[PDB]
């Protein structure tokens, strides 16, 4: 059998932007063989994710190799087993997922996963009921600080991304009364505020940042859950309460400079942060793997009940992989962005 694979076609620089081209399609043999413990899969979806830039440099677990077949979070269905639990038919994921077509994998490297959680849809395992979700519920619950009737208001930078559109959304069942999201274009604002139920969206792009967060932020920001970093962060800071919380899920921004993460903040926002006595620390959602079970749950709980609503932008056909990652980077997606194989 001949399939299609994705490999390292070229590396952007560090402090280079990727695109599509930093990426080549091409088609090998898939062996007729497969050894014991090990598992032939056909790959139903994969993810593009903001972490994957690092993954082009020459340095930062271990970089993508050119030549060599890239991979990451995906989920497909077992066609061939020998493995003792995973059957023909079995619906599995790995962080791990080569970008082929059809790819041998060990059992071991696999993990089954429940179709009625998702309802059926099962690219939302890539998102809002997967590592997104599962950063933004954890974040927010780990560093969030809020409480069920607090009053709190909460900023969401990259809001109508993959972890933004879910992490505003928790805000509000979590007790913050007011969330405000700051994205990219004004179609985002719209889908915020008409159907995710943030309380205002800002475009940085062209609102003027400050004082839209005045209008809608009237009485400070207790909690940012930052995605972005940079300009954008300096200005919400800038509006911040006294012992308030980022939750440092990640600093986009930045990701296509050659500069230590986390970035440090510039002098004078620093100051502020010391003053007001506001924390801001790592957070990294691989460190509470034992809170996925139940946040898995939770996330699907809300889904199911109509309260989390999840937004995707599904691109077909593996030969759009780098399309689709260059179209992430810049804005093109709109909740997760999610690459349909078959
Ligand atoms: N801490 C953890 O364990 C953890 C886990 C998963 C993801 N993350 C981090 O969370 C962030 C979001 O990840 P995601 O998967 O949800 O991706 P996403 O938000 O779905 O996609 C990236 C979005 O970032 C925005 N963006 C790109 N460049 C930007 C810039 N220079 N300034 C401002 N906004 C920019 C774009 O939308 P706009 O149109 O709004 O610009 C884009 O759609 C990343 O920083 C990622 O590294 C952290
Ligand atoms: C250089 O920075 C990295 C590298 C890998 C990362 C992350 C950041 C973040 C954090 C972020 O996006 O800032 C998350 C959540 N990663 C994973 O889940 C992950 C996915 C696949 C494999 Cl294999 C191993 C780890």
């Amino acid at each position: 059998m001949i399939v299609q694979r994705v490999v390292l076609n070229s590396r952007p620089g560090k402090n280079g932007n990727p695109v599509a081209e930093n990426f080549r399609m091409e088609e090998v043999y898939l062996p007729d063989n497969i050894n014991e413990g090990q598992v032939q899969v056909r790959t139903l979806y994969l993810s593009v994710d903001p972490y994957m830039r690092c993954r082009m440099n020459e340095d930062t677990i271990t970089p993508w190799q050119l030549s060599q077949v890239v991979d990451g979070g995906g989920i497909g269905i077992i066609e061939e087993s020998k493995h003792t639990n995973l059957t023909k038919g079995d619906f599995v994921t790995s962080f791990y997922w080569p970008w082929q077509t059809k790819v041998i994998l060990d059992g071991n490297s696999l993990e089954k996963v429940d179709p009625q959680l998702v309802d059926g849809h099962l690219s939302y395992f890539l998102g809002a009921i997967g590592m997104p979700g599962l950063t933004s519920l954890i974040g927010i619950q780990e560093k969030g600080h809020i409480t069920a009737g607090s009053n709190k208001t909460m900023v969401v930078s990259g809001a109508a991304g993959a972890c933004g559109s879910v992490a505003g959304q928790i805000g509000h069942f979590l007790g913050c009364s007011r969330v405000v999201g700051i994205c990219g274009t004004h179609e985002k604002c719209i889908l915020l505020t008409s159907e995710l139920g943030f309380d205002a969206a800002i475009n940085y792009k062209k609102d003027n940042v400050a004082e839209q967060l005045r209008e809608s932020c009237p009485a400070g920001v207790d909690v940012y859950f930052d995605n972005v970093g940079g300009n954008i962060s300096d200005t919400v800071i800038s509006q911040m309460n006294e012992n308030s919380h980022i939750i440092l899920c990640g600093q986009i921004s930045q990701y296509n400079k050659d500069v230590p993460y986390p970035p440090p903040l510039s002098p004078a926002i620093e100051a502020i942060q010391k003053e007001r006595n506001i924390t801001r620390e790592r957070f990294l959602v691989l460190n509470y793997k034992d809170k996925f079970e139940p946040g898995i749950l939770q996330l699907s709980q809300w889904f199911k009940e109509g309260k989390l609503k999840i937004k995707e932008t599904v691109i077909n056909g593996l030969e759009n992989m780098g399309a689709a990652f260059q179209s992430m980077m810049t804005g093109g997606n709109i909740g997760k962005q999610i690459v349909c194989i078959s």
